[PDB]
RNA sequence: GUUCGCGAAGUAACCCUUCGUGGACAUUUGGUCAAUUUGAAACAAUACAGAGAUGAUCAGCAGUUCCCCUGCAUAAGGAUGAACCGUUUUACAAAGAGAUUU
């Protein structure tokens, strides 16, 4: 009985509880920076 | 200290030097931080066991977490990474029947 199914996720309060630590990961780095406009 | 202006001495010397004076140039660093225990790292040393399904031997991927580690990482690995199993009583009623106090 040690696995089990999901009773709730993982709440995003408790990781917007959390401090965040900087880690400049490989997929934030910064690219498409530039936000297309259509015509009007 | 450098320079500009003035005075006084050497000195009855427009040369030079000294002394005294007013101005200008120059204007407030560094420390979250003290040099062995007593403001905290963890491994290792001893000893014993030695893995999740059950009859055995195992591949796992997951989930919860007020557990994290190694990792550049949103990859991957850490025993499926580890703890998970443990207790377990009231949104509490209604109908009917008999035995009791008055």
């Amino acid at each position: 009985t040690s696995h089990r199914p999901q009773l709730e996720a993982r709440s995003g309060a408790k990781a917007a509880a959390y401090t965040p630590t900087g880690i400049e990961h490989a997929r934030l780095l910064p690219g498409h920076t530039t936000l297309k406009y259509r015509k009007f």
